């Protein structure tokens, strides 16, 4: 089934509103970005909102899109960046960001990064290089990161979280020479889903008359936090004995407690079945099997 969309984009510059987006600029297009102020009286107004008093860049947000405009008054190199926040993510889970790269004016180059969530203050700041604190194995499908004149269209970004909690999609653009006219860049239809593969059963231990079933989990893609993995244990006749959900960084072995009747019903060398469902990504493993052994 359909995994939940974890993007928190409500299309507003109102700093305290739910799902508001971060707005920043980098004088000289460096690693460091500071907040992009706009006139206080116009913060909820639709259309192009000027960089307060300086008016070198204008910004525009709505329910579907986020956009930047570079004016002739810009001192080049100069960069505007946006932060599109996510809902709380799980540590060591795999995610898939999708969005559409809209118009890119001639002279504008674009980069896509993962970052900390916009902290909902006019004092917020960030560094591009902060990416390595939040995400690993970041990959734009069929493209490299860094400022480039990208093709317009559907974009896919996959990554693994190094932390728990909200993060952001960082939409960066810049100009390297003084604009000769209004230069617009737009991003739209922003989504993020969990794509974590469920764990695999490495080994299972069960004994006749013993209520404690010990399951050892493994992973083929280097995942160590099995949090959210729904483990179902069945007897050889296909009857469900018990279901457990793995907690945050729960270490091996994962314990399953049977009832006294279930423990007595086990037979020596019986083949038990294990099915694992990743709760967030909705992906389900292949069937795994192990034998009920002899109680030492």
């Amino acid at each position: 089934e359909l995994p939940d969309d974890l993007m928190n984009f409500k299309g507003t510059w109102e700093v305290s509103a739910d799902g508001s987006s971060g707005r920043f600029f980098s004088k000289g297009a460096t690693d460091s970005y500071v907040f992009h102020l706009i006139p206080a009286k116009d913060v909820k107004k639709p259309g192009w909102r000027e960089h307060n008093e300086v008016k070198d860049s204008y910004i525009k947000i709505d329910k579907q899109s986020i956009a930047a405009r570079y004016k002739t008054s810009t001192t080049a190199p100069y960069s505007v960046a946006f932060k599109v926040n996510t809902k709380s993510l799980i540590k060591d889970h795999d995610y898939k960001i999708t969005f559409e790269q809209g118009q890119i004016a001639s002279g504008i180059t674009v980069d896509y990064r993962i970052g900390s969530a916009f902290n909902k203050t006019t004092d917020d700041s960030f560094k591009i290089s902060d990416e390595s604190k939040y995400a690993s194995n970041v990959k734009i499908e069929g493209e490299e990161q860094g400022f480039k004149q990208r093709e317009q269209g559907d974009k896919t970004i996959s990554f693994r979280t190094l932390k728990e909690g909200p993060m952001s999609l960082v939409l960066l653009s810049k100009v390297e020479k003084k604009p000769q006219g209004d230069l617009d860049v737009e991003f739209k239809n922003l989504k993020i889903i969990d794509v974590t593969n469920p764990s695999q059963l490495d080994k299972g231990v069960a004994y006749v008359g013993n209520k404690n079933v010990q399951l050892t989990l493994k992973s083929d893609d280097g995942r160590t936090n099995f949090e959210g993995d729904e483990i179902s244990l069945f007897n050889s006749r296909g009857e469900l004995l018990q279901t457990v959900t793995v907690t945050k960084d729960q270490q091996n072995p994962i314990s399953i407690t049977l009832s006294e009747d279930q423990a007595k019903s086990l037979k020596n060398k019986e083949k038990l079945k294990v099915s694992i469902k990743q709760k967030q990504s909705k992906k389900t493993s292949k069937d795994f099997f192990f034998e009920v052994g002899i109680d030492p």
